């Protein structure tokens, strides 16, 4: 009665726990996580590590062998569309049911084989794991984070140059953690030029995360996507450089010669810019599961106004800024905002000399 | 000792909690509160409530009366003529948090020594020196403490006038830290443009409500309002509130005023008023402590002038583009963080000099 009930939420928990451990290497794939039970004991664990490698089924599978026969598998999103079925499992929890609703109903087609299936258990949490995934799955659209970085007062960086503010060392550091299991990475031309960053994850800015899974040589680079309607940046820019894809988003082709990791996407204007609604959806066919957006004044304030931002993650400084600087404070273009997907604050937590404000739309 | 250490320790804090009692009353006398025990129990507690009434160390002495005679007593701030009290009374040992402030007088311990008391100081003074940030600077330096709060949306815009965009429970927090303070420190300005009554309405508070600070009690801070120019008009709802209202004048006004309101005379400094002759003369009136509520152009006078001692910034989930832009002026003093914390819908970061 209660005690299966109970001793679920204990290896449900334990399956989410590892799902976790994929968030960084795991995309476009979803994270999952599987944990094989057998009177009393944990038989086989898996969970999904990169998108050519097996799946978190498999995974445990493979490790619980012969003793998968008797009792329950928990997982954390329903399988198939197989291996559970001719392991010989009778019963199995999953978390949530499938995003993808036409042909996402195969939760079924293991009770087809007499097994006592379940889901919904402690679908908040599995549903958090994979914000990204799940409304690129729902809606057309990755999920996007606005980072900035302001003074007390607002404003950014004392002079207009559309670079980014980076606020303290600790302030890149907490950074690099949120961009290492972002998808995608997306930032303007003007930033580029300004300060011609790599926009890459370097490891040795990872703490303990770096040894609970996420090994060195495993560290996987997120998609660097750059918006230009001009071609202003050039094939000499430090970030096409780096190891790994860098993907402009172009008013139209460039006619250099660009190295291999170098992509470009075709957007079209719209009222003389480049259209970030139909780039943001052009990265969903694209299987973008999620963008972090180190952006200048302009593009967060063209985001919000887009209405394309789901968080935003804001680094303050203890500083108050000289005259008139910078930054989306005060400063005239954007109209219609406070008439527009407004945030609510979620967490607010010190970094250093900073402070970091998660707000949400929500 | 461990034993006698930890056991000091819990007596001292129940000073402190209960010279915090009077954080709302006490000026521009300090807050300070004694615990006395008797071999084991508490036989006399007091803290100081209102400039007119009795120290911490007499209201004890009272509750006490015959049970002092044997031993200690638990002092927030070295004693005193109140000195001659626990002399009296007849106590061996008192333990001060944090000896006097002014380091001419320091020795109101030599004072008990000599009469065979057994005297010691130190004690969890970090949180005695919390307990008076204000009338410790103001002895210290001949400075008031300036708070200096600000009320902004996300993007800085000037978001914070009762029917404030922040919130409810933020102008609530704002009645809390208004009700606590000396002063509130205003610019012609604001009060040109509001009309504020920048007075703490007793029914805004909450369990502070119970906590002390019956509606009798209640201490409407003094009101000090800057105008060079004497712009403001004796009909202005400031004037009219229960309590004191100060200008902080460059020339002396020539109209009629209640007989609450006073003016101070402050010299200029290049064409403007003098900030820091105005803070120096607040000090020797007293002023222990000045909550800012200013718009832009004296928000970043004070910061300017390096008057701020602490920052207290409250922040609104919006965003805004409604030509009430602004928050700060700087025609050009640096923070570090201390608490912050969420009020509802808000946030508020507290911010200090260093
Ligand atoms: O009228 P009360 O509520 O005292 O205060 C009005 C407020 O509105 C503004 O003018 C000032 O900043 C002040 O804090």
């Amino acid at each position: 009665t209660l005690y299966i009930q109970g001793q679920d939420e204990y290896y449900m928990a334990r399956a989410l726990k590892l799902a976790q451990r994929g968030r960084f290497t795991t995309h476009p794939n979803p994270n999952v996580g599987c944990v094989i039970v057998k009177d009393g004991e944990i038989v086989g664990e898996g969970y999904h590590q990169r998108a050519g490698e097996p799946h978190a089924e498999v995974h445990a599978l493979r490790m619980a062998g012969e003793k998968a026969k008797g009792a329950t598998a928990y997982v954390t999103l329903e399988p198939c569309s197989d291996a559970l079925i001719a392991a010989g499992v009778a019963r199995v929890v999953a978390s949530m049911q499938d995003p993808n609703q036409v042909a996402g109903r195969g939760l079924y087609r293991l009770q087809q084989a007499g097994i006592d299936v379940s889901h919904g258990l402690m679908m908040s949490e599995a549903e958090q794991l994979n914000k990204g995934f799940l409304k690129r799955m729902r809606t057309g659209f990755p999920y996007i984070q606005l980072k900035l970085g302001a003074s007390l007062d607002g404003r950014t960086a004392m002079a207009s140059g559309e670079s980014q503010w980076i606020t303290s060392p600790q302030a890149r550091r907490d950074v690099q953690l949120l961009r290492a299991q972002s998808h995608a990475i997306l930032t303007s031309s003007a930033t580029v030029l300004a300060d011609d960053p790599a926009l890459t994850v370097r490891w040795s800015e990872l703490d303990e995360q770096t040894q609970a899974l996420y090994p060195q040589q495993n560290l996987r680079q997120p998609i660097r996507i750059v918006i230009d309607s001009q071609n202003r940046v050039t094939p000499v820019h430090r970030i096409v450089q780096q190891p790994g894809e860098t993907w402009f988003a172009r008013t139209q082709e460039d006619s250099r010669e660009w190295p291999e990791t170098v992509r470009t996407l075709l957007i079209p204007e719209h009222k003389g810019h480049l259209d970030l609604v139909v780039l943001m959806m052009q990265l969903g066919k694209q299987q973008i599961n999620s963008i972090w957006v180190e952006a200048g004044p302009t593009l967060a304030g063209a985001l919000l106004q887009a209405g394309l931002v789901d968080e935003l993650i804001v680094y303050i400084a203890p500083k108050l800024l000289g005259s008139d600087a910078r930054g989306l404070c005060t400063l005239p273009g954007l109209e219609k905002l406070a008439d527009a997907p407004q945030f609510k604050f979620k967490e607010i937590r010190h970094v250093g000399p900073d402070v970091c404000l998660h707000l949400v739309g929500a």
